[PDB]
């Protein structure tokens, strides 16, 4: 299935730049729920405004659940969508998990900042601050994924629609 | 299936007592979502502290979805539960839809006050204010449900696990 990319800062500097260090892939899960692994971190770049992260949501099971929940919400602009507008799944994710939360152990899409898209370039271009050199640092990293073994043992997602509901309620609670 | 009862104030007086009036059944839905009708209002009593409502969640489909989402959350005290403790479904509902919201058109279990139980008496006894006369006023009303036709045309719920997730995200959004 086609992945969804996500980007955003895991921390602004205004963790210290030197600490985060100014210059193996962490999995991506839902609200720090290990049973809800949906992808992996593709890149991390320390920039002027902070620590920027970019990940890939690859789980076919998680993505299918999102697609179905999206077809049933007022968060998505219904009616056919034109090729010039972000798709339904992208828009729903932007509404359900608007943030990124670091633990590095892993990164969690947080439901309670994060930009979602079908292309890392487009995603990165959604953040004005990031300079070409920044984008280039991010690109060199995620381009490695094309010849990196991920999801080889299969879909990393170990939950279902029922679990995501519980997970959502738990986080909000 | 065994119903779950819910009670709580729809408004405190400290809507005016005279307005609400100091002295056909409204359906119960999730976050004002007509596709998420899960039961009906069984009674409404104007009391000292305000307008108190008591409803019944009867939908077998909604209840089954809740049961499954409950078996997967940190909101529920896992391990076998003893007969002296509120069951898993009751505890999950108390966490996911902690409030009641009036529209009378209908009442919505709101996710973002409401006490859930398997017995209206127990539920009502969870509110100190309510006096015996109050409880008696509430009882005379819900006792009519035993010979009132409800869910006759079937389960009133028109959604699924995917829809509840959308509904939850929508409300929180």
């Amino acid at each position: 299935v086609a992945p969804v990319y996500v980007g955003g800062f895991l921390a602004r500097y205004d963790l210290p730049r030197d600490v985060v260090e100014h210059w193996v892939a962490l999995p991506l899960n839902i609200n720090h729920d290990d049973t809800a692994v949906v992808g992996h971190v593709a890149a991390m770049q320390s920039v002027r405004d902070g620590l920027f992260c970019l990940g890939c949501v690859t789980s076919p099971r998680f993505l299918e659940i999102v697609r179905r929940a999206s077809e049933k919400s007022e968060l998505v602009s219904r009616g056919p969508v034109s090729p010039l507008q972000p798709d339904k799944v992208v828009e729903f994710l932007s509404g359900s998990y608007a943030g990124l939360s670091l633990s590095f152990k892993h990164v969690a899409l947080c439901s309670v900042l994060a930009v979602y898209g079908r292309d890392p370039e487009w995603v990165t271009q959604r953040f004005p601050d990031l300079t070409a050199a920044d984008r280039d640092g991010l690109r060199a990293q995620w381009q490695r994924c094309g010849s990196t073994a991920v999801d080889a043992s299969g879909d990393p997602f170990r939950s279902d629609s029922y679990g995501l509901l519980g997970n959502y309620v738990d986080a909000l609670y």
